[PDB]
């Protein structure tokens, strides 16, 4: 029985569980047994949760950051529906008391034993929030009458049931023979002792073949708990390989004897993995002699607690106790000023960190960076992050996963936190899965991520099968995309499109591609695949256009996905999460710049999905075709928004244009052309290919857009300066939360994105957001760039 659950886990995570045993690793084996028990205890809690408490797990609420509304409601397993007049300020129990009052009237034959399901979707409307606050009821108002289904307590409960399962003064010292080296020239081995991005002593090098055979300025007593010994083999300068090791193991014991380090290819790297290269055969190895001291374990918290300019740093350390009292948020500045190469100074800091008050989510997000590698500093950060909302945790989930790459040991406070929250929310567990599964091709992350997904599956027997279905569809889509890629080069598009449909109509494909949850959004059910409306896009990697159509949801079941294999979808995903954050921060301060942060999620090696924005078209397609090319875009909105509807559309356009003009400027999105800018029939303007960001520069205002803002008029200052305001207001909101973007962008350095690697890339975001300058000084600097963008258009 357990052999099947294990076979499914191996297929789902794309790594056999037998591979973990073959390592015969006490660290990997201890993680597996400990985390399985943690997840099983979490899974146990869910099978006893109340019916409203389960709805909270499986279908978390989607909420936005007086007036009337017509809504059709219908009880489960009944054709008969009822349209009722409800207020936007009315709570779901009022709709449920109206639906129950109508039911008793018609059927001749308590609303608190019910929940409203967004018909044909895995989204629910529960809790004491007015109908205006729900993402669905709110979106319908701007779109469409909301279609709801009265799901009873017994129907929600039948789901959970079905979803069941030590101080030596001697100077520190290390080098035997290093096998499998490819070079011309002499080989040297440089070695530095790091505690994050900072050094603990001088970088001692080795003496200047394919199999070459061959003292640190810090004491063995002074070595911090999280000390790294970083190596680099090079030719004497052409780099060859690098390797990192923790001087203390997971059981907190000082490393002794021989160690064979399987090095990673280059062209000292502190941020790199402390674990070796998996290609034992290919990788160049460096055998080192980690010296004897005796066993020596690191002092426990009980025994440990018992113990800016150059001159400015000395002042921060003197007033360290005053920093805990007067400036607790200044913890980061104090930790940096602490000397981690002095056990006496590093112990005094822990005595202050242990009595230190909890920090806000923003201050905790900085402490998660590689500049802060201490376990107690790390545990403090996660302890402060425990106050995160499930919706807030989701907004930063991508960045927290990247920080798992900075982790020194497999069992860590972050893995526990991320897994604990994942098992508490099916939406957080869904996305954590795909953030981990999409990096299984990467050899460095492959073990950590594999073991985390296995543990989640140990505590999600049903969700494992849900994700397996998603994973089965994505396999058929790679196989189908490969056909489209081969065939496209041989025949006419209608011939390839017809060939794709025949392939899709196969039993194997129809079964796989249908009745699954969207990997981009678990609440969107990709039901019946519309083979006739499916095709492929003309871009280099021939992306797939896969249309779906649910009957139970009507128009809401008509959804589409884009499968793209060949290119990196990470930066596009990062940019869209940053635009969604912008839209949230804007809405929080009453500014809805009607944004379209469409779904984009990487699922594999150069493989991922993109949500289809229905009823949209590229600016290039509209402009290709009006007596004047400038009038094409306005005449287009006139076609889709006739009569009194045009006025709403020009406003929708302006708002979205302002938001995207700021977003593309701030994020530094270059390569802007008519083909990677889209418009929705509602008037909403959005951007699509985010291949390049952070100036890889100035504010850009297009004349074809400035014309739509001006209501088609040559001179229209009322409407154009109203737009200038939206840009100013939106840019100043982001500036206040600039520290939030800088912290998340700092954590994303772990992703290994070519366009986000150095400190110069983060400087672009400091400059665009004019971080140093005062609000007045920064609003003027933007007013110069904006006015210059206006002159730049003819
Ligand atoms: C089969 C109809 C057709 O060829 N179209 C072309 C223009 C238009 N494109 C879209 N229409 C509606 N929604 C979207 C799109 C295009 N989107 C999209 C966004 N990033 C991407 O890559 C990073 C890609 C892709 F190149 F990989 F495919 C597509 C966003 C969603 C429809």
């Amino acid at each position: 029985v357990k052999k099947l659950i294990n076979s499914q886990i191996s297929l789902l995570i794309g790594k056999g569980l037998h591979e973990f045993d073959s390592l015969r690793d006490p660290e990997v084996n201890d993680f597996r047994t400990k985390m399985r028990q943690f997840c099983e205890e979490a899974a146990a809690h869910r099978q006893q949760l109340g019916w409203v408490e389960w709805l909270q797990y499986s279908f978390p609420l989607q909420l936005e950051p007086n007036r009337a509304l017509l809504v059709n409601v219908k009880f489960e397993g009944s054709e008969e529906s009822f349209t009722f007049q409800v207020s936007t300020k009315d709570m779901p129990l009022a709709l449920m008391a109206c639906a129950l009052r109508k039911k008793a009237t018609v059927f001749r034959q308590q609303p608190e034993e019910y929940a409203l399901q967004v018909n044909g979707r895995h989204e629910y409307l529960y809790g004491n929030y007015p109908l205006c606050h729900f993402q669905y009821i709110c979106s319908c108002l701007h779109s469409l009458t909301p279609h709801l289904t009265m799901v009873h307590s017994s129907s929600i409960l039948a789901m959970r049931d079905e979803q069941s399962n030590w101080s030596l003064e001697q100077p520190f010292s290390i080098l035997i023979e290093g096998r499998k080296v490819n070079a011309d020239m002499k080989l040297v081995v440089q070695a530095g002792l790091f505690h994050g991005n900072e050094m603990l002593c001088k970088t001692v090098s080795s003496s200047e073949c394919s199999e070459p055979v061959w003292e640190f300025d810090i004491s063995v007593c002074d070595l911090p708990r999280m000390a790294r010994l970083c190596f680099a083999l090079y030719a004497v300068d052409c780099p060859i390989a690098w390797a990192n090791l923790m001087l203390f193991d997971y059981k907190d014991q000082l490393k002794t004897g021989e160690r064979c380090l399987y090095m990673w290819p280059s062209v000292l790297n502190p941020a790199g993995t402390v674990r070796g290269n998996p290609n034992t055969e290919s990788a160049a190895a460096l055998v080192i002699y980690l010296p004897e001291v005796a066993p020596v374990y690191f002092p426990a918290l009980e025994k440990i607690l018992e113990l800016l300019y150059e001159h400015e740093k000395d002042l921060v350390w003197k007033m360290r106790h005053e920093v805990q009292e007067h400036f607790p948020e200044a913890l980061a500045r104090l930790l940096l000023v602490t000397k981690w190469n002095k056990h006496e100074d590093v112990a005094q800091m822990l005595y202050l960190l242990c009595s230190w008050p909890e920090l806000p989510v923003l201050s905790a997000l900085e402490l998660l960076d590689f500049s802060f590698p201490d376990c107690y500093v790390g545990s403090f950060a996660i302890k402060s992050l425990r106050k995160l909302t499930d919706d807030e945790l989701f907004q930063y989930l991508l960045q927290l996963v990247q920080v798992l790459k900075y982790e020194s040991y497999l069992d860590c406070e972050l893995t526990k936190f991320l897994l604990g929250r994942a098992l508490a929310n099916r939406k957080i567990g869904h996305f954590l899965f795909w953030h981990l599964r999409s990096e299984m091709h990467v050899p460095s992350v492959a073990l950590r991520f594999g073991l985390i997904m296995e543990a989640y599956c140990r505590g999600s027997t049903h969700h494992m099968k849900v994700l397996m279905k998603q994973g089965e569809a994505l396999s058929k889509l790679k196989a189908l995309n490969d056909f489209v890629k081969v065939s496209s080069q041989k025949t006419t598009k209608p011939q390839t499109k017809e060939m794709m449909h025949m392939c899709m109509r196969q039993e194997t494909y129809m079964e796989a591609l249908s009745h699954l949850q969207s990997p981009l959004d678990p609440s969107t059910l990709l039901e019946e695949v519309c083979v006739e409306q499916c095709t492929f896009m003309d871009s280099k990697m021939k992306p797939l256009w896969i249309m779906y159509s649910s009957e139970e949801a009507g128009s809401a079941g008509n959804v589409g996905i884009i499968f793209k294999n060949g290119d990196d979808l990470r930066q596009d995903m990062l940019t869209l999460q940053m635009i969604q954050l912008m839209d949230v921060l804007w809405k929080q301060e009453g500014l809805d710049l009607r944004m379209t942060p469409y779904g984009c999620l990487p699922t594999g090696d150069r493989t991922g999905l993109i949500e289809v924005v229905l009823h949209s078209d590229t600016i290039a397609n509209i402009q290709l075709n009006a007596a004047f090319n400038k009038d094409a875009l306005l005449n287009w909105l006139k076609s889709k928004n006739p009569g009194e509807a045009l006025d709403r559309a020009i406003e929708e356009f302006t708002l979205s244009c302002a938001g995207y003009c700021v977003a593309t400027y701030v994020l530094g999105i270059g390569d802007r052309h008519s083909d990677n800018i889209m418009i929705r029939e509602s008037g909403q303007l959005f951007h699509i290919d985010f291949g390049h960001f952070l100036g890889n520069v100035p504010f850009i205002l297009t004349y074809d857009f400035v014309h739509v803002i001006q209501q088609g008029k040559t001179n229209n200052s009322e409407k154009f300066e109203r737009f200038r305001g939206y840009c100013e207001r939106a840019y100043t909101i982001l500036r206040r939360h600039g520290l939030l973007f800088l912290h998340l962008f700092a954590l994303m350095r772990a992703a290994g994105l070519p366009e986000l690697s150095c400190s110069k890339d983060i400087q672009y975001l400091k400059d665009s957001l004019a971080l140093g300058k005062t609000e007045e000084e920064a609003l003027k600097h933007f007013r110069v760039k904006f006015n210059e963008a206006l002159r730049e258009s003819w």
